[PDB]
């Protein structure tokens, strides 16, 4: 399971990038895959700039990674994402689907 997260991380998203990082990818990387802060940071930043419009702060990314690690937060399921964030859900699915 969770394969879909790796795929999204590889391909990138659009308007939902920051929320995907906060609610899903950071928590997966840290709390499920158990990678360390430096790897999480690079992985998250590399994902973010798959678009080339926009900017993200390292200080934001480091804070997210630390916060999710401290609280042990779990990535939102596809089900919850459908329920709460259809914008992100469509961006995720469209990546999974066009593959």
């Amino acid at each position: 399971d969770y394969s879909w997260i790796e795929k999204v991380l590889e391909m990138g998203l659009q308007d939902s990038r920051k929320r995907f990082i906060l609610y899903v990818a950071s928590r997966y990387l840290v709390n499920v895959k158990g990678v360390n802060e430096d790897e999480a940071l690079q992985t998250l930043k590399e994902f973010y700039y798959k678009l080339q419009s926009g900017k993200v702060y390292e200080s934001w990314l480091k804070s997210v990674i630390n916060g999710v690690k401290k609280k042990g937060l779990l990535p939102w399921s596809l089900k919850r994402i459908e329920e709460r964030d259809k914008e992100m859900y469509n961006e995720i699915i469209r990546v999974l689907k066009n593959s």
